[PDB]
């Protein structure tokens, strides 16, 4: 099966702070709109729900689901 | 950045029917629990409908697949 190499790099780092996702600090969080931002960038919007900056839908108030696809890919437990 | 190759293969195919995700037929759909199943397998579980995830027993309440979010990460990868 094919795969896009440039797109694979984009999805592994937060589109805001441009740092690569981690399991704890920059944990990839799934907004209800489907876009993914890290936990730290998500904390900035926690000062008040949360409005996604790419599509203008808002995510309600952390019981947010993790981006399980990203976490499995960057898993290096072995 | 590093990445798990075997895990990268797992996430690019439906964990139920073992078919690789596509953009239309086997479109990867995001359940509310965070797990992803293809568009075709989801119709089978919506035929018996909410939708029950077969890996974690959480339920997703939908009446049409257009209400479920796509897995934007998978779709970007296979674009
Ligand atoms: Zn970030
Ligand atoms: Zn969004
Ligand atoms: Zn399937
Ligand atoms: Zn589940």
């Amino acid at each position: 099966s094919h795969l896009n190499l440039d797109a694979l790099r984009e999805v592994l780092e937060c589109p805001i702070c441009m740092e690569s996702f981690t399991e704890e600090q920059l944990r990839p969080k799934l907004l209800h709109c489907g876009h993914t931002i890290c936990r730290q960038c998500l904390e900035k919007l926690l000062a008040s729900g949360v409005r996604c900056p790419f599509c203008s839908k808002i995510t309600r108030i952390t019981q947010l689901t993790d981006n399980l696809t990203v976490l499995k890919i960057i898993d290096t437990a072995g």
